[PDB]
């Protein structure tokens, strides 16, 4: 297969479906990447990786992909957002055992490249909300800046330039200007992909959805565009009818272990004393292995009796629901019909 | 299949392998009973279910059977190991929510009725170790009370007669005048199986050995004998060494959560540093599926991140562990080499 690809099959309104070609695989878009831990790609924490058990030890055990045991494509973050500051980069100390760290540009990229990812991230400055237009200027600025840095350090590794991609990240907070400024200096510098950033920071549905509208639209539509950390169900939904075509959240994973559950008729605390005779799995229509084999009532049980396997069941319910939206989104809009989809979604879910 | 039947296909020894046939599968033994939570028998905790959600619950959600979506045959315990004392039985509080429960040889029986259990134990007087001639006497007087209470209890529910098992529990501590007394009031009453009680609580392995020598021959040898709450690894063999045929322990799930694998090589504590680079599996030997997918670098990597899937992947690993040796002392057994398997086991394990 070739290093990218990036082809779009069908079109609706905004929203799009197609691939992305990899060496190690085939991304169906729109796509949902679960952390690490029917997918087609998958997150790698690379803040959290770096302190343990290292980027060196990853590199020395192998690679990413063979440490966990996964050989299809990985996107790695930055590290930073997760993030002594200046126009270099970051140095932080770290809390599991106080060794010294530094991340910029250059030591971010080499350090996805110790990971062997297939997907590396631009390094970028995070930008709080809400932020003064003034503030969100000057991080957007020194994000473009770190931008070509990237761009350069990742394109003077020749393994990495030759099997890997490398996406930029477009800043700009929620302000217009800003937005197309970042979204012009990216195209000018040039990458595989576009991420949208900085809409993951407590703002609400409102707002993020009105930033998607004059935002996605400034990204060339040929590459794929990445809202990061989002989100829930229904961003997703709203965030792919405003063109976005890959995404990733924590949600699955963290409702899962305090005992959320997603389901086509909105998310349901399984803790609660209504499941405990529900003889009902996990959803209905879930395909998911959990939902073959057991009850809301015994998940409810488990969880109760803090049992391990009930958090399990959980995590392994809420990835499976996340994939299966994700196909039925990509499905709808094959078949002309994702508009339909999106307003019964609403109406069941809500 | 029959309601019950017992068979002895290889002897060695005193060691034993055959097979149990139930209604609802066949059970080969030597055999390790994990909990409900390659195995052809679980364990149901019958105080814990009795105090959530409750046998009635259970009863009326279909029995433990579809419960927990296991439809092998279950075992379940009295529940007054677990557990206001009399001849007539035991009342106590829950701790959950403050009710009020009562347990007896006939409120036992009816419980696992209600759950539904296949192999039904009678309801005995737990004997603290150490305890004086006196005491153990004393106790294990009411306990084969208690087992004709149990046997005439089950006997009185046409249900169960007909599609359960009983075992009575041999007691009497270390001493062996007693221990032949509780084996020849058990015979005299008669049961389908018969468990070797109060060998589960600190004794020490060469105490436990000594006392297993002269008591498994007191039990009628054309019927199974359950050693209840072992154990090691290294027990289980020289449990079966000296003719037991059923066991269960919680060492493999609690095991599987505080970090600790079982291997051939002995135990493992997968969190210490020196697993951090070991690219080995579990096992070298373990057919697990963990062991087939990853190595002890990852899973040590998971617990230390608090992850959950790690805790997981070595409480599968532990409940394989377990099933794999019973399987090596089946076999063994039935090709008249357990004696030598046992040696060589050891000089490895240790
Ligand atoms: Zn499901
Ligand atoms: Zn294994």
């Amino acid at each position: 297969r070739p290093r990218f690809s990036f082809s779009i099959a069908a079109r609706e309104g905004k929203a799009r479906t197609g691939t992305i070609e990899m060496k190690r695989g085939v991304i169906r878009t729109p796509a949902f990447m679960p952390v690490g831990t029917g997918a087609d790609i998958i997150l790698g924490n690379t803040y959290h990786l770096m302190l343990r058990p290292g980027a060196e030890r990853i590199a020395k055990l192998g690679g990413l992909h063979s440490f966990m045991g996964w050989d299809r494509p990985i996107l790695t973050d930055s590290g930073g957002y997760q993030v002594k500051q200046s126009e270099e980069g970051v140095t932080f100390k770290s809390h599991l055992d106080g060794s010294r760290h530094m991340l910029s540009p250059e030591r971010s990229i080499e350090i996805q490249h110790l990971l062997g990812s297939d997907i590396v991230m631009a390094f970028d400055e995070c930008t709080p909300y809400p932020a003064t237009p003034s503030r969100a200027a000057s991080s957007m600025e020194r994000s473009m800046r770190w931008a070509k840095r990237s761009r350069d350090a990742f394109d003077s590794r020749k393994e990495q330039a030759e099997n890997a991609a490398l996406f930029g990240i477009q800043q700009g907070s929620v302000f217009e200007n800003l937005r197309q400024q970042s979204a012009d200096a990216l195209a000018e510098i040039g990458f595989d992909g576009y991420a949208v950033g900085g809409l993951a920071v407590g703002e609400g549905q409102d707002e993020m959805f009105r930033v998607l509208d004059f935002s996605v639209p400034m990204l060339p539509d040929d590459k794929p565009h990445y809202l990061m950390g989002v989100g829930k169900p229904d961003d997703i939904v709203g965030a792919v009818e405003r063109g976005i075509d890959m995404f990733d959240c924590v949600l699955p994973t963290r409702s899962g272990r305090n005992g959320q559950a997603f389901t086509w008729d909105g998310p349901i605390n399984i803790r609660n004393a209504r499941f405990s005779e529900d003889l009902k799995p996990l959803d209905s229509e879930c395909h998911c292995a959990v939902c073959q084999k057991w009850s809301r009532a015994y998940i409810h049980h488990l969880i109760r009796a803090g049992e391990i396997l009930g958090a399990m069941l959980m995590t392994e319910h809420n990835i499976a629901f996340y994939q299966q939206l994700m196909q039925k989104i990509r499905d709808s809009i094959s078949e002309g019909r994702f508009s339909q989809f999106a307003q019964d979604f609403r109406a069941r879910y809500f």
